[PDB]
């Protein structure tokens, strides 16, 4: 609309409704030139790591991460009052463009504003291109609201054969610039709406019973089931009479139960003091990637993390898994520590209810048929695949962790829910691109076919506004005594905890998933 | 509406009626850049001082003094010839908004105006954020309209848990990017409005009664009172003779009243002359802060000043108290001075006729109960709450003092008066909050996840409107003989004052309060 | 409610302590009186308060 | 603050789940109401409100300053009401009379 | 209660002479009487308290 | 009862009543293997923080 | 808290009395009047509107 | 209720269920109760062997 009027206002305010909850989040931008505007593929041929892809001059927002919705408070309103949360939809908005472009004098970069640069911007809802905003990557808005931050470059892996780096006629190239988009300059505005698809419930709570106590502690079940082959407490001595009894309250183990536990993916354990771990390498022969679970997906090693949802050990237990997502302390510094203590860990000890623990097995699962000579032999079970009548619950959504996912597109699916964590959507809000549209140096005065490889150096700035519509369910239980609920503990602090500290900087204390409230199965 | 169109126009006048009165005023402004555009911890552990909380990178609009929107000229008619003065309502409008760039080249810093840079402000009418427009603090308006003054930056501080720095649980954090608001450009103006809630009206004006002598001087009370124990002018001798009497005109400090005078806190009293002082240190383990009279609050002392009500000395006297605000006078250089002649005193010594003197107890109460052999002893009163059928009048406003303040939102109130002065409302004029939204530097080609921390130096600058409408009571009294007025009696000068002096420096000679018109009880 | 303390009086003379009627130390002095303005004046009847 | 080593009557005080028979020698069976909440507008009930000035110094005479153990409303004063509990009333009646302030 | 009592040192407890209105606080007015007078004008200040 | 939902704009995580009793021989806040009902824990109604 | 509810970043327009001597020590000085203006960190010292 | 490990003590996770926190009916000999009930649908059980 013109200059010298801003094309669009600061939202950020969340607003409760007893239905639902919706939360608006405005951050501020800024926009390099990757690449010097010009596509380069990638590649590297190693052992299990082997990749190939392009990388792109455009750049994309990551909206992915559900502490870009809310604020700490608005966390704690909605996890410790409500059973249930889902997307009902979404809203996207960029303004205040601002381009700028960057002149060097004397080692001197003198920024000054550029009127008539433009920036395309193209939201791409037909799923045309690689998805990598659900790939649990970096890039997303900041936490804080004051930060401001730098939007990532985009790129995208291809299909690899083998473990070489050499693409063979079934990979792709995508060209961003093959689709229509809309050129901006510093008045323009862009805007775009989305409407979640119906998906279920994210269920937060913790059981308060246990599959295997499903009964009624008081009667008997009117089954009858084989007590012992013999007398005695000794094994393989005794007068050998088959003893039928009836299954009676006190023995809740013979019980006959209409439900299995969750499926099984067996983890490695670690000890986090360091002397009791097994000493493996970082990489070589014998490598940490070999001893740890992982599938062999066309002769390339990948670990399984997190993994099929799984009990685990508490946040402060000795031990851990791959089976438990990882993430940065405030005290961490430099991509590297020695020590536990700095990092904080996802635990899902409240689906033990219904499901195995991730270091210890299914079960045990009787392998002969004993007769008098042939004494019974049973093996651990490490994997379990899903059989009928099992139940299981899925992992925790975090308020650092992912919102969603999207689901790949292939012939067959089950149960389509992130290992990770967060929402399986088919159609997953889309990826919205951004590029500054590159401006030529000044050219030759006679003509030359080859295209022009100078170019004036920018780069841009402005907002970008969020809306996300929540819906969630209010809890409706009877139980009497307290529930628990997620407060600040943290007690006498020299600084006050999820607050900036004297130094400006802005960290997120502890790691916080979002069951708190108990139900019943 | 356009780089080349004003925004708005320059209104600073007042218009008067007989029922009410419009002062409307105008100044330039100039925001810079806080902090670096982040937020930061504030803290110190003092005995007394300790605090705690934090500083933003938002600044605010502070309109609370009353020369701000008062001339001296329309202060002299207003308190000459008026008894009451209340706010009706308010509007507020920020125009002519322009934001420049600085460049240091050279060691030489160059301004460069800044079109597509924007602004950020909001008023907050809900109340949400610590409220510190009333604390009678710098930054507001100046009072002479030539002046241009600097926008102050908003910080806030928070309970402080003892006499420790160290927050609690209980503390809060408030981001004021948390909040929606308008981002402006130079073309972009912002207004609102506001009412103020009933509130009763200044009383300006002095007493011309006493409370002991609201009788009749001719008559005679139908009342009876004990005169005497004894006969004779001497204690403890004389025959013993319990002497009734009638109270009869003349003895007036025996009448039987129906009102009492307002309550007290003793003040200490100190001399302006140096040698009649006893000597106080002003930091130590004897010190200043003890001796004064201070409330004890958490186990941190606090000055009680101005405190409640009291008559004061003239503001010419020898002696003050805390009771008294002092003003910087005319004269007066960098923060300190040895001699109180620089000073201008606030005198309350209108009120003397309800209230007692700060330096002079409330009375005195007899202690025990005489006999023949023991006599009676009356102790001091320095400290006295209301009482039923209590009568005080309120602390005088000032051309320099503050118009409102904000009641604390709690459990209970007893007589919502500002202490300093002024209107004590529930929802205070609502401050406005304003920033320069950050202009990213030149990024980086690579991509990094940490924030961004080089920005593009820049200020802001241009117009502020404020319009109060004030709500006035015409004097309507049968006093024959002239009363007293507010003139300028200041004679022969080198210099007007009241005026720019022969350097353009404009200072306020003298410090006046609303009270010269006399009323009857 | 509050309290005003009084000075109590026994309507029997002999039980009173002996006071002048004016003079340096008087009756008006101790009884309970407000200063206002360097002027003393007696508290009564004062605030309702219980008597015999 | 209830696990704080001192009490005084400003505190209502509970039984506890292992009191037993009216008496008792040690306070850990006992639950404390604590009120130290309202720390920020009120001063502590054990602590005085303040000290006064009791004299007028000059070069001759020291200052002198009093406790105040017993404090009446002041205008332009605040201070915020006791805390309703799980075991506490809900509420009163205002007794008929004369007159009444802040009847809480 | 004027002081805080430990081991070594003993309670010590001040009279109240005056004391103030306080929160929660009854009281009951002075009675009329058939001398008394009727009414009153409550004097135009800026406070009162309990006009009676 | 009628009552009023918090509307803060604060940021950091307010305090709330939780149940951190821990590892109990018997739940708290319900009967105990004799049947006795008692109450573990006198709590009160403030919590949630509001700035003056 | 109240005597809290300023701005810790700005000063009062108002002037009080520091010290009536030179000297850390009681009652030892030259006993010059010394006022001064009211600036953050000396918070005990401001003028407040309210009252514990 | 949820058993933590191999041990009785109960954790802040379980929950106790009152069942007289329930609006009831209360009968006396002459009073009856009744209800309704619709199954929601599900498969046929299929009763029959497969004869391949
Ligand atoms: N995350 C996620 N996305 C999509 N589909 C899912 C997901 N988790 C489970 N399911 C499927 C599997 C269940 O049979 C069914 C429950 O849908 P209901 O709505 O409960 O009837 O939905
Ligand atoms: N400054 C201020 N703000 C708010 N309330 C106040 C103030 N001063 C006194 N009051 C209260 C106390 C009086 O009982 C009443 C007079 O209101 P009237 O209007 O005279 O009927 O208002």
């Amino acid at each position: 609309d013109g200059v010298g009027n801003a094309s669009g206002d600061w939202h950020c305010d969340s607003t409760w409704s007893e239905g639902k909850v919706t939360t608006t989040s405005t951050r501020t931008w800024v926009l390099p030139t990757y690449n010097n505007h010009l596509y380069l593929r990638l590649g590297t041929t190693s052992s299990s790591n082997t990749y190939n892809g392009f990388s792109t001059p455009w750049g994309y927002f990551d909206f992915n991460r559900f502490h870009c919705h809310f604020s700490p408070r608005d966390w704690q309103r909605l996890i410790n009052n409500n059973w249930g949360l889902r997307p009902k939809a979404m809203r996207v908005k960029i303004f205040n463009i601002q381009v700028k472009e960057v002149t060097t004098s004397n080692g001197e970069t003198t920024v000054a504003n550029n009127l008539t640069s433009t920036v395309q911007i193209f939201a791409d809802s037909s799923y045309e291109l690689p998805y990598v905003m659900d790939a649990g990557q970096e890039g997303s808005l900041p936490p804080f609201p004051n930060d401001v931050f730098m939007v990532p470059q985009y790129g995208y892996c291809g299909i690899v054969t083998g473990e070489n780096q050499n693409q063979t006629d079934r990979n792709a190239f995508y060209c961003l610039e093959y689709f229509p988009s809309q050129m901006l300059r510093t008045g323009n505005n862009f805007e775009m709406a989305y409407n979640f698809e119906k998906v279920p419930f994210h269920s937060m709570y913790a059981h308060s019973q246990s599959l295997d106590r499903l009964m009624n502690p008081l009667l008997d079940q009117y089954l009858w089931h084989l007590q012992s082959t013999t007398s005695g407490e000794t094994l393989n001595q005794g007068n050998a009479a088959t003893t039928f009894g009836k299954i009676r309250s006190g023995d809740f183990a013979f019980y006959r139960k209409n439900w299995l536990p969750g499926p099984c993916v067996k983890q490695q354990r670690f000890s986090k003091t360091a002397s009791q771990n097994y000493k493996i390498p970082a990489s070589g022969g014998n490598a940490l990637l070999k001893y740890d679970t992982h599938y062999t997906l066309n002769n390339r090693w990948s670990n399984i993390a997190p993994g099929p949802p799984m009990a685990t050990a508490g946040p402060s237990d000795g031990d851990f898994s791959n089976a438990q997502l990882i993430f940065p302390g405030p005290s961490v510094t430099g991509n590297t520590t020695t020590s536990a203590n700095n990092l904080l860990f996802t635990s899902e000890e409240e689906i033990a209810a219904t499901n195995p623990r991730d270091t210890d097995m299914f079960g045990q699962i009787a392998d002969n048929n004993q007769n008098a000579t042939t004494a019974p032999i049973t093996g651990n079970v490490t994997a379990m695949g899903v059989l009928p009548g099992m139940v299981w619950q899925n992992r925790d959504i975090y308020y650092q962790g992912p919102i969603w996912a999207k689901i790949p597109h292939a012939d067959g699916h089950f149960h389509p829910s992130p290992l990770i964590g967060g929402f399986g959507l088919k159609h997953p809000p889309p990826q919205i691109f951004i590029k500054n549209t590159p401006v030529p140096a000044n050219p030759a005065t006679t003509f030359t076919a080859a295209r022009v490889d100078s170019f004036i150096t920018q780069y841009s700035t402005g907002q970008v506004a969020v809306q996300i519509e929540w819906e969630i369910e209010k809890e409706r239980s009877k139980r009497w005594n307290p529930e628990v609920q997620f407060t600040s503990n943290y007690g006498n602090q020299s600084s006050m905890l999820w607050a900036p500290d004297t130094t400006g900087k802005y960290t997120e204390p502890r790691v916080i998933g979002s069951r708190y409230l108990t139900n019943h199965l």
